């Protein structure tokens, strides 16, 4: 027995880094990380407030602080999605769920 994790984005469309990193042109000046780092995670913005989604598992993160890693977070709260584990690897993953 077993289901299957599906392969298809959340958000095709934002699965360019590129086009996550245009999302983020009203990032707020009162929020603490940096848009780069997001984008590159796998986020772009929603919202006019600091809410992030993953194009592709769709986890939603708010309330960003100076320190948050972007791809710890993802970890974190999202550990089955496909594009994290294929950029940062099983290990990493295995080791921010552990901790
Ligand atoms: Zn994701």
């Amino acid at each position: 027995a077993g289901a299957t994790l599906s392969r298809g984005p959340a958000f095709p469309g934002m699965g360019s880094e590129e086009l996550r990193l245009a999302s983020f042109y009203d990032w707020p000046l009162t929020a603490e990380v940096p848009p780069e780092l997001l984008a590159a995670a796998g986020f772009f913005h929603t919202g006019h407030q600091d809410k992030v989604r993953c194009f592709f598992c769709y986890g939603g993160l708010q309330s960003w602080k100076r320190g948050d890693d972007p791809w710890t977070e993802h970890a974190k709260w999202f550990p089955s999605c496909q594009f994290l584990l294929r950029s940062k690897g099983r290990d990493f993953v295995h080791s921010v769920q552990e901790t």
